[PDB]
């Protein structure tokens, strides 16, 4: 959810 790492709603949650 914020291009990050761990996936997320988006790709990949900031944190």
């Amino acid at each position: 959810g914020g291009w990050g790492t761990v996936p997320d709603w988006f790709f990949n949650m900031n944190w």
